[PDB]
């Protein structure tokens, strides 16, 4: 039971608490209702995100603070990208659709980053799709406002090396990992711990050094004793992605966050010359 919603049903466990599909009692509308598992600072800052509207961002409809509980109300979409890539594993997602989704996601990130809002925890479970061929990012801005098993697979290397500063580049990294996973039908870096995560990145991209990443050796959790692995070609990592897609991915996965392509620059990349917006085959 809820005093403002009916037919409340559990969708999943999210980063912050249970996620429900719910019907607004007044309007009849179906929404995603997120219970935040337990602060005044967070309420004003998340409430600012109610203004932050774009076709490729999941709309934060409301912030409800009642009975000393906090709920976030979002626009409901029928599938996430995790489920869609599982459902598409035999065939793969068609390349035009991968390109459409990556393009759209970059437009959402470019919008949020232009408004000084980061995600910091992008993952297939917070990328949501609809029947019309759109993809939208959920939960932008929540990590900065708020502070089972956490997925590390999309975490940028500076975060894993204990940098307590964030930048836009953390989201480009995450999205490049997602881009690779859509193409290969395998997670790029499926670490089960922070050091396994780090070392999976190093064994693909090479152990970073002061040449490719000035400042890295002074990172808080950098250890001079890290093994020194050589870097692999993207040609072996993401076949059969073409030269253009491999060049763009390379730029999204630079070690130094400052060298990583911006979302705005990535939209101009030659990979998107032939972008279209296809219809997905969604089984709901
Ligand atoms: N179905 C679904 N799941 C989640 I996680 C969502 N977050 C925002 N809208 C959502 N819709």
């Amino acid at each position: 039971f809820m005093e403002n919603f009916q037919k409340v049903e559990k969708i999943g466990e999210g980063t912050y608490g249970v996620v429900y599909k719910a019907r607004n009692k007044l309007t009849g509308e179906v929404v995603a209702l997120k219970k935040i598992r337990l602060p005044s600072t967070a309420i004003r800052e998340i409430s600012l995100l109610k203004e932050l509207n774009h076709p490729n961002i999941v709309k934060l409809l409301d912030v409800i603070h009642t009975e000393n509980k906090l709920y976030l109300v979002f626009e409901f979409l029928h599938q996430d990208l995790k489920k869609f890539m599982d459902a598409s594993a035999l065939t793969g997602i068609p390349l035009p659709l991968i390109k459409s989704y990556l393009f759209q996601l970059l437009q959402g990130l470019a919008f949020c980053h232009s408004h000084r809002v980061l995600h910091r925890d992008l993952k297939p479970q917070n990328l949501l799709i609809n029947t019309e061929g759109a993809i939208k990012l959920a939960d932008f801005g929540l990590a900065r406002a708020f502070g089972e098993v956490v997925t590390l697979w999309y975490r940028a290397p500076e975060i894993l090396l204990g940098c307590k500063y964030y930048s836009t580049a953390v989201d480009i990294w995450s999205l490049g990992c997602i881009f690779a996973e859509m193409v290969t039908r395998r997670a790029l870096f499926p670490g089960d711990s922070e050091i396994d995560q780090l070392f999976r990145i190093f064994r693909t991209l090479g152990t970073p050094d002061e040449v490719v990443w000035p400042g890295v050796t002074s990172m808080p959790d950098y250890k001079p004793s890290f093994p020194k692995w050589a870097r692999q070609d993207f040609s072996k990592v993401v076949p059969p992605l073409d030269e253009d897609g491999r060049s763009l991915l390379s730029q999204m996965l630079h070690y130094d966050p400052n060298k990583r392509i911006s979302a705005k620059a990535a939209l101009a990349h030659p990979f998107f010359q032939d972008v279209t917006k296809p219809v997905p085959h969604l089984r709901l």
